[PDB]
């Protein structure tokens, strides 16, 4: 037969917190001619807080059970970022700048 | 036969929090000519708070059960970002800038 | 036979919170000539708060049950962003800027 | 037969915290001509806090159970970032700069 | 038969913390012509705090169970960052700079 008996009496549990913040952040990236960002993170992380908890309760004596838990990820991505040419560019993302000049003269 | 018995008496549980914030953020990316962002994150993360909880209760003695939990992801994406040419560009995303100039002269 | 017995008495549960905010945010991306964003996130994440809860209760002694839980995602996307040419562009998304000029002279 | 008996009485559990912050952050990357970022992190990390908790309870005497937990990730990504040429670029993301000039003269 | 008996009485557990911060951070990388970052970290780390907790409870006397826990990662990524040429670039991400000049003269 078998028996799985769990008794819980007079439990006072409190202040269980799980926080994730500013994860995988790309900030303040200025490019004078161009910015090329290929942003492909694969995230299977865990931020877990457990307090007075239990897992799965399985009672299977003498069983021919087949339990399969599968998780398959296939990545065959094909990403192409292409720019032919850039010239004669003034980029001022800063503040309070004076007399910013770019000159290009061609003679043939 | 078997038995799965769970008794819970006089439980005071409180302040269970799970927070996710500013995840995968791309901020402040100025490009003088161009910005090319391919933004393909794959997210299977967990932010979990458990307090006085339990898992699945399974009572299957002597069973020939087949339990399959499958999760398949296939990625064959084909992304192309293309720009032929850029020239003669003034970009001022900043504040309070004076006398920002770009000159291009061609003589043939 | 078997038995799954659960007793819950005098439970005071409170303040169970699950928050997701500002996730996958793209902000402040100025481009002088162009901005090309391919925004394809795949999100299967979990932000979960459990307090005094339980999972599924299964009572299947001696059963030949077949239980399949499948989740299939196929991605064969074909995205193309193309721009032929750009020139002679003044872009001022900033504030309080003075004398921003772009000049292009061609002589053949 | 067998028996799995768990007794929990008069448990006061509190202040269980799990925090993840500013993980995998790329900040302040200015490029004079170009910035090329290929951002593909694979994250299976754990930030876990356990307090008065237990794992899975399995009661399977004399069983021919087959339990498979699989997790397969395949990465065959093909990412190409290409730029043909850059010249004659002034990039001032700083503040309070004066007399920033770039000159290019060509004579044939 | 067998028996797994666990008694827990009068447990006061508190202040269980697990923190991860500023992990894998790339900051302040200015490039005069270009910045090329291939950012592919593989993270399977653990930041764990355990307080008054236990592991999995398995009661399987005389069982022919097959328990497989597999975790396979395959990386065949092909990343190419290519730039043909750069010249005549002024990059001033600093503050309060005066008289920054770049001159290029060509005569054939």
């Amino acid at each position: 037969g078998g028996k799985v008996q769990i008794i819980n009496k007079k439990l006072d549990l409190s202040n269980v917190q799980s926080k994730c913040g500013s994860k995988d952040n790309i900030k303040h990236v200025p490019g004078g001619g161009s910015v090329q960002i290929v942003y492909k993170p694969v995230d299977l992380s865990k931020v877990t807080s457990k307090c007075g908890s239990l897992g799965n309760i399985h009672h299977k004596p003498g069983g021919g059970q087949v339990e399969v838990k599968s998780e398959k990820l296939d990545f065959k991505d094909r990403v192409q970022s292409k720019i032919g040419s850039l010239d004669n560019i003034t980029h001022v993302p800063g503040g309070g700048n004076k007399k910013i000049e770019t000159h290009k003269l061609t003679f043939r």
